[PDB]
């Protein structure tokens, strides 16, 4: 309830990102789909097929039930397995692969990233898109130097301290009110990701902050913002949102 505005913003930004790169009849691969909280959005986008994969079976179960009890016009496929740290082959390619708030979990180890990036590339049609919303390392480290790493909504803690380079930390503890609790998150090594994808044929095409994206997309057209309880984010709510950023790659 206290995080309603934050959830509306994230869902909005997600709907805008989805509406920006998807077209009628497209096939989508939702990595880390979770409880399938995007099935509604894709249903509006008019996509023809949706495939959701998540490591947590408890979340896939919710998504199955939701897809089962929703007025959808597209075929749905669900599978509970590790799509990042384990070889995956669904046997087909998709026009768009989305990963909202979960791809950073692919940065467990160099091997986990290489495996994950390879799974995305073999399931992406030539000219296909790979959309994602992941935490921003630069943003996080900047707030570390500022001394403010939390408020009434979130809380972040880094790794070591005793003679340990600030740029050396590769993971942290994230906590969100009425959500994750002291969850282990892995930093996103942008450079390694870019170079890694560039090697598989995927090039970077977009990278924008949640706030700027939020404001821009919210002005480009009119209130779709009317639908959801959107409006004016407070400074405190903006700190939680201003944590993530949008990143898009295209298979050239
Ligand atoms: C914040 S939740 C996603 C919620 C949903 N995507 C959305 O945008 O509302 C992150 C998800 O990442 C998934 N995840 C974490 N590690 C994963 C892995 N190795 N393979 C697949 N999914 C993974 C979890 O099971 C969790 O449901």
């Amino acid at each position: 309830s206290k995080t309603i505005n934050i959830r509306n913003a994230n869902n909005f930004i997600k709907a805008c990102l989805i509406r920006l790169y998807t077209k009628r009849g497209d096939s989508v691969l939702d990595l880390g789909c979770g409880k399938g909280g995007d099935l509604l959005k894709y249903e509006r986008a008019g996509i023809g097929e949706y495939y959701g994969v998540d490591i947590a079976e408890v979340s896939i179960n919710d998504a199955r039930v939701r897809a089962r009890n929703m007025k959808r016009r597209f075929k749905v496929f669900f599978r509970a397995q590790d799509s990042y740290g384990r070889h995956m082959d669904l046997g087909k390619e998709f026009d768009v692969i989305s990963s909202q708030f979960s791809f950073h979990y692919a940065f467990s180890t160099s091997e986990s990233l290489d495996i994950a990036q390879r799974n995305i590339a073999r399931h992406l049609r030539p000219g296909g898109y790979f959309i994602m919303t992941v935490p921003s390392r630069d943003v996080i480290l900047e707030r570390y130097k500022q001394g403010r790493m939390s408020n009434d909504f979130y809380k972040i803690e880094l790794e070591k301290m005793e003679d340990v380079p600030m740029e050396s930390v590769r993971e942290y503890r994230f906590t969100l009110l009425d959500s994750v609790n002291n969850c282990i998150e892995y930093f996103v090594d942008f450079t390694r990701m870019v170079d890694g994808f560039k090697r598989l044929g995927l090039s970077l095409v977009e990278r924008k902050g949640f706030i700027d994206f939020y404001e821009d997309e919210g002005r480009r057209n009119p209130e779709l913002s009317k639908k959801m309880g959107l409006g004016c984010l407070t400074r405190e709510e903006s700190e939680v949102v201003g944590i993530y950023e949008v990143v898009v790659f295209r298979k050239l």
